């Protein structure tokens, strides 16, 4: 059956060791991880991500799809960019996602899906940007807007991060929404918005598995 790699993006802790530079998959390093952003009222990136992860983990499981997850916990020292690609990898699983917020400025609001461009191998060409595509559809169906301020339609080619540029499985990164911005960050710190942003994931994941 099927079998979905999730990260939910960040760490549960950090510690000085955050810093130590990992491969990007083009040639530099970039830092093991970064910290992750907060809401106004400091509700962490790491927890928003952790805790949609585990709906979008309970949605899938009712599927009858089985997940691994990045990291164990939202409390402790969790692996660096570069491990969490290795590690899914490994799984070989039929689809990878992470999840992500991010920190812009306070007008601009909404999801965006990243995926790695240029590519660096079949799957990264073809599938994981279908992969992308799907699921920018499913976000903007489950009323997410698309992002007004990065990204171009809710979609964003890039080359710059390791985790999608090591993926020899399809992948991709949903940036949810912007954790300054008033709207998003109420949705972000409802368990129903969360519930919400995990139903959409639900919907793009299956949506993409059932074409492969
Ligand atoms: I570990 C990962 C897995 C899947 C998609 C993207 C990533 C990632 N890239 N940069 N940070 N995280
Ligand atoms: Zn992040």
């Amino acid at each position: 059956g099927m079998v979905v790699f999730i990260d939910p993006g960040h760490n549960g802790a950090n510690d000085a060791s955050i810093g130590r530079q990992v491969p990007t998959g083009r040639g530099g390093t970039k830092n093991c991880q970064a910290s992750g952003t907060s809401t106004n009222s400091g509700y962490p990136e790491h927890t928003f991500t952790w805790e949609t992860g585990l709906r979008l983990r309970a949605a899938l499981n009712a599927l009858g799809v089985r997940t691994a997850l990045s990291r164990g916990n939202d409390n402790a020292l969790g692996p660096c960019v570069d491990e969490r690609a290795n590690m899914a990898n490994a799984l070989r699983p039929n689809a990878i996602v992470s999840l992500h917020a991010d920190g812009g400025p306070a007008s601009g609001r909404g999801f965006h899906v990243n995926y790695s461009a240029p590519p660096l191998n079949a799957i990264q060409a073809g599938p994981s940007v279908q992969f992308a595509r799907i699921m920018r559809d499913q976000l903007q169906a489950s009323g997410i807007p698309k992002a007004n301020y990065i990204g171009q339609d809710g979609l964003y080619g890039r080359s710059d991060l390791a985790g999608l540029n090591l993926a020899q499985y399809p992948s991709i990164l949903v940036e949810l929404g912007n954790m300054k911005n008033p709207a998003d960050s109420a949705l972000m710190e409802s368990a129903e918005g969360r519930q919400k942003y995990a139903n959409a994931l639900v919907r793009g994941v299956a949506g993409f598995l059932a074409t492969q």
